[PDB]
């Protein structure tokens, strides 16, 4: 009854997956911890099994990663970029089947599963050039006969903990950047996307082995909170990149700070869209729909609060309701499907509780609010009106497709309301007003790390640094000078007189 | 009795100091907390009194600073730079008497007291140009009809906690950079340099008020651990820059992380000089003497470990012994005095404690080791041979002029020994070997934030970022792109189609 | 009968000016060339005399500057910045009399003459910080054991030729940046502003002399076409910064290219303002007025073409005609005066010639067009309608207050009409359309070096690079990385293995 | 009789070459000009024929490229990078045969022909990442309610004239960077490498066609000085990149300056290696041989002057003699060979004449100096000792493998001797002395664009900017911010208040 044993799913074997797969890689494949089965969220069928990491697997892997660092750190950065280039090519050759696996194990629709692999490919190609660019300025010393140089060196071992909802590209951003910066990596992915983690690691392992490099440069220890906690407490993990819930990330941040390590935290969001009276409503409505219900509301940048000018509130809500009723629901790998299941049954339960709480706090469900009666974890995408902007349920991140809608009148109050929550990830305003747009970007505007105009809260590109502020944790991934978080700066003065 | 009442110290009134001074400034001067008297370490006599902040003083000050931020953040950065330029000129007009105060209340010699004020003046003049430069790239979006912009905005209120040993310039680095970046500032200095804090704040307050700006832009709340703990726990303090001991800084870092705030930590040092067999000994001997005995060994960057190759160990120790005997001792504020008192009677006792522990662990005092028979807190600068490099007292940071001396044979082991301590602030090698120098600067070299060649561990310049790694806390101040720590990055996409 | 011998002009002596002045400075003062008298354009009265450079004067000065370079280039950049900071302060002390001199000898109103000196002060204060910043990256080499470093060094002697209309700040921009970059300078100002050149040089020489530096670091050789032609052919002049007409600038550019020198060319402008139908007309009209009529239309950035959407063409022209009639005319130094004289008698003849050609080519003069019947070189600011956008006089840069007004219908045509002239200095559109503004900034938009929105074609700030494209010459001054034009880049690889 | 018609050279057909080839590409292939036959310099046998561009072909092509630009400049830069990425891949697929063609038609050995194609592949992969990074800063305005933005836009059409000795990578450098910067390209290669130019253009044309882009984005017009002069005078060519002789480059620069165009000049070199008394001779000897004899002494960066300290002069010369003797001669496309022919018969006359002038000048041929007695253009690599550094034949660039050896004693004189020639391309010292190295990199050191330490004058990597000073022309290609030469800067002020 395992999906991998059905001919309909024989393509899983093109990723080198079988019934039971080793979930530890450090040059060798292993796994002496508990064997986990992962399940397809569209039908609750089991796919295949992964042998997770014991404590002894973890300990051996960290040691092998740190020995491998001695070799890797001596490789010139541009030659490390060539390795990353070859990783991108190897992902390229498996983009369709790996994208299908993302749809199957995680449950986002196919164009997004494939899109996620493509973005990993693209960050690899970007990192190739960046590997010839990382560094600091040589500055003029104020003293005769002295040179003044800013040097950047790898931090060493970069632990990477990733979440279920982007099970390929978050790791990929961290991996590609950490690698060209001279670090080795230890990945612990979400347990419910273990096959995805294993499949990606197989692809990278083959590149490293073909180049006669130690496999531990990109190590894998599949596991749950125990492995993640060990990494947070582990002084040999020089940088811990964590993507997950604010609640867990706060504890990881504390554990890393207690040992004077470095952390990079990419936590929850409670992202607002604001539609002013002059907004192009044929941009607002489809943008709100996609930002709120894309990936069944399970992006960290998912729109969860919609503020509408009172003059257009009713019209936007009515047009949003009609658009919701037209959303094509089905298996995430099927053509024309735009909306798949929630990732787990626990997520369905949390969705139901939020909807209940929203009614108890005085909200009105104007669309959805129910669990769909069908196989898998499907819930109706939901719209709630009538709550105050400071309703407790609206200040909570519920990782489900629920959109809280609010009226406003003036710019100043609704900029404050965007900013009042604890999260600080993404934000967008819809307006044509030149002044309002620059005030939004300015010091009295949005306090988030992603600040958008006439486009949804999701959809960032790799060219810029990605991450948020306040309880979103402050880390940055991908573009701009985000690479500096993966290295250590030294200020070096050479007296040559 | 109080030195400020004696005729020979009448120059203190040029700084606006009186017998009892208000230690809270927020646009108004006050202080309803505990009155503290600061003492002169050269003669153990009381100088004058400061009324410190009560809890209600702190609360009112924070609220006034955040109201002032609404005005200050709307001033264009180049116009903020103009205020910082005038702060620089106002320090210029007081440099001699302010430096004399640093020498009097803190105990460092006059050229370093004046030097501290000069460096605050220089960072102000630097910040003026920087104020027309801070910002991020406009990047090419992958999507037509979209702009992609990296914006930087002030974080808000920047709390600044400083230490006794650099009572002017540390605050000055943080103040000048935070100011041009659009932040307001709240200062809590060391209680034993309270007069210095008040005198500096008097100079800044006049500039602000003369420019019709609210004085809370640069607030002062003199106090000890309780005010410092309130700042680290206060959600209204968006960035806390802390300079101090590792033990206190670790608790400050954890408190700030608990609330998802930002911290900038500049902690202790255990700085090493390494002298290879090919070193120029006429550079080594004076550099080691200045780095070890300067400020009576009370710099963060003070050299406390001296590694000498076997072949030259005895000669260097002998030349250092002869050099130590030549130091001219006296009152620190007198020109041409080169060695002053330790900061407190406690520090004298801890000097004796460390010397005793060094002898217990097998070391030999080859010079000094005793208190000097004179008024004040004067001790002999001390040299200790024969310890093992991992001797417990050597891995400790003792804020005293004690130089632990070790032998070595090969490069690889002595690089490791540099790196084996918990601190990671400054480091220097003395060598002519081209390959050895770049290896020292490389991924297998010094793990410190300051990596120097043929000059001492101390005396860095503002053009570079100043700070350390590991238990030194990771923060950076002053130069390079250190301004980015005082601001929040946003990645901004404008769909204009 | 010279103004400098009249009591009401005794303030000229505060600049060190006498009845006859030396116009060569190379550490010593002199001048054996022809004596020139400069005249106040407000009354055609002679001010005072300046002895210009002979050929021997030029030869001696170039040789002393190149000797001074050997000292100057050895001075660390931040120390060079400290000199420039002192130049800034010395200008501050003389801002009122120096600005009055700009008004007296050149003819612009007092607020702009003072404002020109303030801008030189500001670029000095900017340069101070820049002097701790110039340099290039240290890059990761692809080869193990290699360092790859981009170095920047001074070019040597920077010759600076400047125009009459900005007789202070153009020199100041070049001087402050060239100086911090380790170059020595040689200035040949416009002959009709010789007294301004002497007075600026007196202020700088006293600073150099007070710092015990060779005065030839900032040398002066007053003269006309012969000295400037000599600098353009002089292989000893490593970079020639030329600010002036396109016709002369083209011959300078060729002479420099002939000898494989470097040139920085800041040439003519034919700047357009475009006002779209949705523009705030309460911004358009006063912006158009100040852009076309400011400095009697003698700025390189003066608006000489005004494109107005046909829907609003009549109303905008009517309001502009009414605003031109409310302009206060008088002596440039007198209060509330906004419009002064043209610079020379020839410029008045140029103005009348251009008006007749405009009417010959089918234009209608709807305001002004005549000389003013009063002493000095006063002409009426002039508005001409009815020319086709491609009239020859409309593509010519007449340095007089003439505004050619055109209608338009669509964005693509008017953008083309902006770009169709041979100049490419400044441009401005007035609109609220978010898409239009960013198309105006993009690859199908303005082709000029200064591309403005909702402010006139003038008023640039020092933080950006200032220059033009096409026949404007391509040079850049002041901000961004313009300093690179004053230095030479080297790509340096150190094999340390 | 044509090599392409002999079955042994059938592999030429894998590049799409035939007996007679079209030398014009603009989306279609043609050529109405004179038909040239190119010859293999290893045997002087004809390879194949190319129909060059008539004047009318040139006009048609320019008009098509400028129409293609309106499409290309609208494509977002990252998507332009994706095209360049695919160009790199398509070159990858043909690296062996294309490298073999470079050996056959130009005459360098196989590893360098392959390596030249590999370098083009590498610059493409670099440009992919760069295409997401180009741009300028958003700066803080001094005026409230204003944004200040630096914009970069393509210049339009980039004309590229290249030389025979690097017939692939020089074009590649200019093409990859011009393309991501939004320009279209028109290429005129050296007549004697017409087949290489056609073969490269076939590879790129396929990629443009497969992506449904106009092929005129990468236009080709094969021709001689007539076509090159037309490009130099054509106002439709916004940037002319010229690599070639100093004599021709000087005329090109003047023609472009005449029309206020942009030029990027990469001209001749007279590169020196300086070996100091402390140098590692195990490094000096093979580095001198490689730098002097690589590509038969036909690189712009070829070492042509070798200064040796008196102490080690004879030993280094004697060691070079033995090294030169191990140099293996043969057909350069055979993987055995280390030394191929000169490019032309005229080149051999140059070799002979120079060897004769050197002998008449008082130098001794201690090795080589004669024509090899075999088919092709083979000359013995040559070492000349005894001349004085200012001898006329040593200051002229002869494009043949002649190495002039000179003695010296002091650092100051020999730095001067390095800088005394007209060319300013590459330079190298061999030494272990720390101060001498940084002095060499400083304002009193080497005046060249490339300044190397303990490596040859040749073999730069793509990470840095490539180019020289003085009569080398001042252009820069490939790395750092050289991309700015392919774009136009605008400083943009937006008043949104
Ligand atoms: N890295 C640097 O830039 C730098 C510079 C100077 C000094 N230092 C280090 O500073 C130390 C100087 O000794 P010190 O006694 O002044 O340090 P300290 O930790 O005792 O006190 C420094 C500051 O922290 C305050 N403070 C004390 N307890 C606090 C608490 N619980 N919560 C918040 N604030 C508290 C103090 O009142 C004081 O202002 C040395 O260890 C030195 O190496 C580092």
């Amino acid at each position: 009854t395992l999906l991998i044993n059905q001919p309909q799913y024989a393509w899983l074997k093109e990723l080198g997956l079988r019934e039971e797969n080793e979930g530890v890689y450090n040059g060798s494949w292993g796994g002496r911890g508990e064997v986990i089965t992962t399940y397809c969220p569209a039908n609750n069928e089991p796919i295949a099994r992964v042998r997770q990491a014991s404590v002894a697997d973890y300990e051996e892997t960290v040691k092998k990663a740190r020995e491998a660092w001695k070799i890797w750190a001596d490789i010139p950065a541009p030659k490390r970029g060539e390795i990353v280039r070859q990783i991108g090519d190897a992902l390229r050759e498996k983009i369709q089947v790996l994208g299908s696996l993302v749809s199957l194990e995680m449950g986002k629709i196919l164009v997004e599963g494939v899109g996620e692999v493509q973005e990993y490919v693209d960050i690899c190609d970007y990192a190739v050039g960046l590997s010839r660019m990382i560094g600091g300025p040589i500055l003029p010393s104020e003293r005769s006969g002295h040179a003044l140089i800013e040097q950047w060196n790898p931090v060493g071992l970069v632990g990477i903990i990733t979440a279920f909802n982007f099970p390929v590209v978050v790791y990929g951003w961290n991996n590609a950047i950490a690698m060209i910066c001279g670090n080795v990596c230890l990945w612990k992915g979400a347990p419910t996307t273990s096959l995805i983690s294993v499949a990606v690691t197989k692809i990278i392992a083959k590149v490293l082995e073909d180049n006669k490099l130690p496999g531990a440069i990109c190590s894998l220890t599949c596991g749950g909170a125990d492995i993640g906690t060990a990494m947070a407490k582990d002084e040999r993990v020089n940088l811990l990149s964590f993507t997950g819930s604010t609640q867990v990330g706060k504890q990881v941040g504390l554990m890393v700070q207690e040992r004077f390590g470095r952390s990079l935290l990419e936590l929850g969001g409670n992202n607002a869209i604001i539609a002013f009276e002059d907004a192009d409503l044929s941009l607002v409505v489809p943008s709100a729909l996609f930002a709120a219900v894309g990936t069944a509301g399970q992006r960290c940048t998912t729109a969860r609060r919609l503020f509408i000018h009172e003059s257009i509130h009713d019209e936007v809500v009515n047009r949003l309701k009609k658009a919701y009723a037209q959303i094509r629901v089905g298996n995430p790998w099927d053509p024309n499907v735009l909306y798949g299941p929630l990732h787990t049954k626990q997520a369905v339960s949390m969705f139901l509780g939020a909807v209940e709480e929203a009614k108890k706090e005085g909200g009105t469900v104007v669309y959805g609010g129910k669990v769909m009666d069908r196989p898998g974890n499907y819930v109706e995408p939901t719209i709630v009106t009538g709550l105050g902007h400071d309703a407790s349920i609206a200040h909570t991140e519920t990782f489900a497709p629920i959109l809280y809608v609010f009226k406003f009148k003036n710019e100043e109050e609704v900029f404050a309301w965007n900013n009042e929550v604890k999260q600080g990830l993404s934000s967008s305003i819809f307006t044509k007003d030149l002044g309002r747009i620059f005030r939004w970007l300015g010091p009295k505007g949005s306090d988030c790390g992603i600040v958008n105009v006439n486009i949804p809260t999701s959809g960032a590109e790799i060219g810029g640094a990605f991450g948020g502020e306040k309880h979103t944790g402050g880390g940055r991934e991908s573009g701009s000078d985000a690479w500096k978080q993966y290295m250590r700066r030294s200020t070096c003065t050479i007296n040559y007189s």
